[PDB]
């Protein structure tokens, strides 16, 4: 069930009184017109300055989510916590899964672009205005999503909306900018060469789908930095930044203060209209791939894919298995049954990344180098027995994740990108009680029923670091075939 | 590899080098070839190099077959053509 958006409706007004409502900003200061100075001058820190004026008696605010849309399309949820600091974020369905031989790159080049000149505004006046509120802001891609977000005292709500909404409504692209802007698509992968986690993940990635959709890679590449005019930047953007593939999210914010604010930045403009877009499915190939460098590990995964991914119905039982084996506790099975079995593996872990359409879940290792034809016999022992639970671990780990799931959302910026993320996912948000009751139902038998369908498809093979003895591909699919994977 | 990667300048100390030297480098795994010279000038001044001094001493080194895996292999950059290759191995070589 979708949410019962409330209609918002465009009303125009005279200027000379909406300036009665803008926050009071300051950026010079001739003089001061306050000569009282320090008035608590002297006083000790453990002796309150405070009169019996300043005295309230609390009234708690109401903190279930509010929905909202405005005429053209663009879909608002707000939260308030009584917090002094607000979270403001605009959501656009626009990542790297998109793009095609003629644009790849086009999305690393937006993100790198945000906040220059707009119509209204220049880039220095922009950020120098950011820095001086005293806010933090920036933007995000992925292969899915690009967000923008922002971050200060409330009160300066009406002074962000703008400059988050002014980026997707009417950049300028000037050349000069593109072309100064230029270094930083390098420097991107430049420094993802000492982050071999990072790296590792990447591989993954490429390998599982070659070559279509989520395979695509997260960065410019050479061959990526000739369409880097304006002409493709805005031709992309035309297909995917209208207002019906957007989200809005804020927490700490009045709701109808955040909608009147919203509504008068798109009523003098036309914004970029709708279109009818289709989204292929990902085909997944698997395969194998290795890369050396002087790190002192063999750094090893192995993966298979999640068929329908957060679409299909099992989103819970790999979550759950996954705290079976052992997340990123010292009672997990990958922690009894490897690490305190073996002396020459650093560190296991079981991995599960998921999307609107297509997961992988998998294993992965750091080894002595002069052990990996060992390290992948261990992994795939463990691999042969996912398989089946004892009620025991899995009773454990049932209370270890609602345990997780609740103690994760204290924190206000995880919840405005999980709404988000959830709003452009699937036009639907899942409180917790909800994720509770969803994990309290997984049963001992839907675990196999879930490998059983996981192992269908061939594996996901990656090697990183000293790989000077790591078994060949047709070695690791046999050890693999006779643990029976 | 034909060359030295980085994790190949590690042991760029003389003891690897010389041990190595030691198992390979003895005088009837060489062969000395000339032409444009004259036979006996060539033998007299060749037996005249070795005479003074002791060569490294023979060693009955062994070899292993090589193994032929074979696979698939990709590596992109900007060049304007897709260049590929495809081949099979010959059995028992030269």
């Amino acid at each position: 069930p979708a949410p019962e958006y409330r209609r918002v409706p465009f009303v125009k007004e005279d200027m000379e009184k909406v300036m009665e409502e803008v926050p009071e900003f300051k950026y010079y200061y001739v003089g001061k017109e306050n000569t009282k100075g320090n008035v608590y001058e002297g006083i000790p820190l453990d002796q309150s300055i405070l009169e019996p004026a300043d005295l309230r008696d609390y009234v708690p605010p109401h903190s279930n989510i509010q929905y909202s849309k405005l005429d053209n399309g663009l879909r608002i949820a707000s939260m308030d916590r009584g917090g002094l600091t607000a979270s403001l974020g605009l959501f656009v369905h626009a990542g790297t899964r998109f793009e095609d031989v003629t644009n790849f790159g086009v999305t690393h080049m937006i993100q790198n672009l945000a906040f220059a000149s707009t119509a209204h505004l220049s880039l220095l006046r922009t950020v120098k205005t950011i820095e001086v509120l005293g806010a933090n802001a920036g933007c995000v891609v992925g292969r899915e999503h690009l967000v923008y977000s922002a971050e200060c005292l409330r009160s300066h709500m009406p002074l962000l909306v703008p400059m988050l909404t002014g980026n997707v409504l009417f950049p300028r692209f000037l050349p000069w900018e593109l072309k100064a802007c230029k270094e930083k698509l390098i420097m991107a992968r430049k420094r993802l060469e000492h982050m071999p986690d990072q790296m590792v993940s990447e591989l993954l990635h490429t390998t599982a789908w070659h070559n279509n959709t989520l395979g695509h890679k997260l960065h410019c590449t050479e061959r990526s930095l000739g369409h880097y005019n304006p002409d493709v930047i805005r031709h992309y953007m035309l297909q995917h930044f209208s207002p019906e593939n957007m989200v809005f999210v804020g927490v700490n914010v009045n709701h109808d203060e955040l909608c009147t604010w919203l509504m008068r930045a798109f009523v003098d403009y036309n914004a970029i209209p709708p279109s009818k877009r289709t989204v292929a499915s990902p085909v997944y190939t698997g395969g194998d791939v290795r890369l050396e460098t002087p790190s002192p590990h063999a750094h090893m995964a192995i993966a298979f894919e999640t068929p329908g991914g957060w679409n299909g119905g099992d989103l819970v039982a790999y979550s759950v298995l996954q705290t079976i084996l052992g997340g990123g506790g010292m009672y997990t099975r990958l922690y009894l049954n490897v690490l305190n079995q073996n002396e020459w593996v650093e560190s296991a872990m079981a991995f599960n990344t998921q999307y609107t359409d297509s997961g992988i879940f998998g294993l992965y290792m750091l080894a002595d180098p002069t052990k990996s034809a060992n390290a992948v016999k261990v992994m795939a022992e463990q691999f042969g027995k996912m398989g089946s639970v004892t009620k025991e671990e899995l009773q454990r780990a049932k209370n270890s994740l609602k345990s997780s799931i609740f103690m994760n959302l204290e924190c206000r910026g995880i919840v405005m990108e999980d709404v988000g993320r959830q709003l452009l996912m699937s036009n639907r948000v899942i409180s917790p009680q909800e994720f509770c009751t969803a994990i309290d139902a997984v049963t001992e038998a839907d675990i196999k029923r879930v490998v059983d369908a996981m192992y269908k498809k061939p594996p996901t093979v990656v090697a990183y670091g000293d790989v000077s003895t790591v078994p060949h591909y047709e070695e690791v699919r046999a050890a693999l075939r006779a643990a029976g994977v």
